[PDB]
DNA sequence: GCAATCGCGTATTGGCTATGGACATCAGCGG
DNA sequence: CCGCTGATGTCCATAGCCAATACGCGATTGC
DNA sequence: AATCGCGTATTGGCTATGGACATCAGCGG
DNA sequence: CCGCTGATGTCCATAGCCAATACGCGATT
């Protein structure tokens, strides 16, 4: 009656990528993936030896499936940007496997991820170099990463476009974002931790700072009340004399982030009148935002799923207003722009801050903002062609 | 059995006044007065036409206690603060007839109580000029603002000191600020509404705002969700497809302006390291914040009894470890003050600051946030003598 | 092309609390 | 001591208001 | 001079899931 | 009809989240 396929690891692991994609390592059960292959877990035992294995096992076929997906000798830009970009449409969905998923992995599996997208940012970078050579190494690694960020931000939504339009979206804005000249000349910093220490100047403060970097660092799901506690000096019982519980300590901090950003996005707009320069004080605002709270960052972009629905629903509204607010800004700088480019637009552009701002090194050097913020304008204005 | 004492309406009067000071004019019942005084509801209106006018009564019976507390010529702030500082010890717990329970009378009755504390006002800025005969009117009507607020302040709370003591830090506080030299000029500002209408950028914005003036125009139970929905544009019922209910606005203008003090004590202790130049910034941001959202003040020093209970103990907590740093950066700069009397000094001054940010017609001048960030750091730096 | 959403006026609805009429009782006074 | 007209208490009910949630109606958008 | 909440460190559950013996087919000779 | 490969039954171990109880405070009425 019941047959074994005798490629029953295939299916697993295809049901566990699928799982791990939607869901999550943690929220994932292995009797869920189990199921969705039509077996028990002791299948999967007899197939693969731990959970963490499967996981691991997942994330290299995604990256593997990505390096077919890219298909020597590095060359400009404007040549090997076609087949960046079908890679990327091709492995959207892929992206969360190295970035959220990974964390979850050992130290050995890490470092190897981190070795694989640390050596396409530097094909990247060999070929931004190639396309404009009198450029220096933080520029172009800026550049890079303004590339990289515009191309992977589509695994952070479902937007799409018709035809090949979606090609050249995305071949204009890595192309503006690229020949951007630079602004400054970036010198790096004398190189902080006593402001850190100072800006905790109460308990709630301490323990806000230790499950946000916490959370960044593991995962919600895979840190302890015992962790925080300890962060702030005290147990847990602690943290639940200062908190509800742990998710109360995910609102507050979706809520401070959320407001912080509203607040900024009121100064800007209170700021200028006109159009370019109201888009270029919102772009400000956003990138000083993103550039001071790192962690704030970081959690908004991962563990949003275990936050409450109704502070997830607010923050996701009042983050869409805002964008709308900008393809609005965009639509009236550039005619050709319509609204779901502007969009894209807005998500390439906001995904490369955030990514940037999470890198530590890259935030190194006096002014980076600047670059940061023209980085960022020249991909929302790329529209006009 | 049962005794008419023949003074049945001084007894309802005072039970009234005791209980519209306790808690608010919409949240005590005409059987709760009657219970107090010993009769039923319809006993009272035997003596009083309404509760409206049982209110007025109250209100204008407070505001002849502080007149009757107080009791020509002008004479100089110095021969005239010790009776100032008497009548005010004397009549703390009676402000808030005049302050809160005043939006709930008549055109008529807000008048005269509004022209009976312009006329107190007018006093001490005439006193105040006496003393320092070098003023601008701009500069003289600060100053009084600065006593008359440090006054109020002082029946804001439950603080005290032993014996003759509140008596001679008040004295010290009152005049170090109105003995501070101008810090700059303050021309008219030329006259926007332009700025107050481009920051609606949401239903939600434009909801916020419009229960944040109506809270503050005629108070939290006086406001039904037909008014926010006009305001908004649309019905009463269309206001639950934002919100959850009508605590709901509450609650998140509180927890707007907790974040918003939130950030900017944040970077103003990340911007100095100095005690002076620390609390320096830490005054000059709350004078900022105060300045740009004056209806969030206005909500968080009248609402607060209306949020909810986790929302209003989080705000209290984070305003206390607040005012701490500013407690111990006083009493850091000044050996002399001890921590009750920094809780009283950073009272006042957040007073202060707090009176003139609503206050229209005293922001109209250029560089005005200077000065009273000047006579804040006057009234906290005060206790050396 | 058509069904699933989506704002948006209206329409109820279950408290809730100022008022208020009918009736009742103390107050001191004048024989 | 005792009626005897003021003034001054109760007892129970009613009317209007005000969250908050039901409908139905249109217009739009994914499939 | 009692009398008090205020933190602080264990303490004890209750509940999920990951991993695992025992039995179990199937699938090529 | 047989020896290897895969599967299915329950089952237990153990970590993690909230309460609950314990003494000291150090300030409060």
């Amino acid at each position: 009656v019941r047959r074994r396929p005798k490629d029953r690891k295939k299916q697993i692991l295809d049901q566990a990528v699928g799982l791990f994609i939607e869901r999550g390592f943690h929220s994932v059960k292995l009797e869920d993936i189990a199921e969705a292959a039509g077996v028990t877990a002791r299948a999967l035992y007899r197939h693969y030896d731990n959970k963490q294995a499967l996981l691991a096992e997942a994330i290299r076929t995604g990256q593997d499936q990505y390096q077919s997906a890219r298909r020597p000798t590095p060359r400009p830009l404007n040549a090997d940007l076609e087949d960046l970009i079908a890679a990327a449409v091709a492995s959207r969905a892929l992206t969360v496997l190295w970035q959220r998923e990974a964390r979850y992995l050992n130290e050995d599996d890490r470092t190897a991820v981190r070795r694989r997208i640390n050596a396409i940012v530097a094909g990247m970078r060999d070929s931004v170099l190639l396309e404009v050579p009198d450029l220096s190494p933080q520029h172009s690694e800026l550049r890079a990463w303004a590339v990289s960020s515009t191309l992977t931000s589509l695994g952070r939504h479902s937007l799409s476009l018709p035809g090949e339009e979606l090609k050249k979206l995305l071949y204009q804005a890595c192309m503006a974002a690229a020949r951007t000249p630079p602004v400054c000349e970036l010198p790096p910093l004398p190189a902080a931790a006593r402001d850190e220490a100072d800006v905790l100047f109460s308990r709630y403060e301490t323990l806000l700072a230790a499950g946000a970097r916490l959370f960044r660092a593991q995962g919600y799901p895979a840190v302890n009340t015992s962790e925080i506690g300890k962060g702030a000096g005290i147990a847990g019982p602690g943290l639940y004399r200062s908190f509800s519980s742990k998710q109360a300590i995910l609102d507050a901090l979706i809520r401070r982030l959320d407001e912080w950003r509203c607040l900024e996005c009121i100064r800007a707009l209170r700021a200028n009148q006109q159009a370019a320069q109201r888009l270029r004080g919102l772009v400000q605002g956003h990138v000083r935002i993103s550039l001071d709270a790192p962690d704030l960052v970081a959690v908004s972009v991962t563990e949003l799923s275990h936050a409450s629905v109704e502070v997830r629903d607010g923050y996701l509204r009042n983050q869409g207003d805002r964008e709308a607010v900008w393809i609005d800004l965009i639509g009236k700088l550039v005619p050709a722009t319509s609204v779901a480019q502007g969009r894209l637009l807005v998500a390439a552009a906001i995904s490369f801050i955030e990514d940037v701002a999470r890198t530590w090194h890259l935030t190194r050097y006096a002014g980076v903002a600047d670059e940061i913020s023209g980085l960022a304008l020249a991909i929302l204005t790329s529209g006009a062609g």
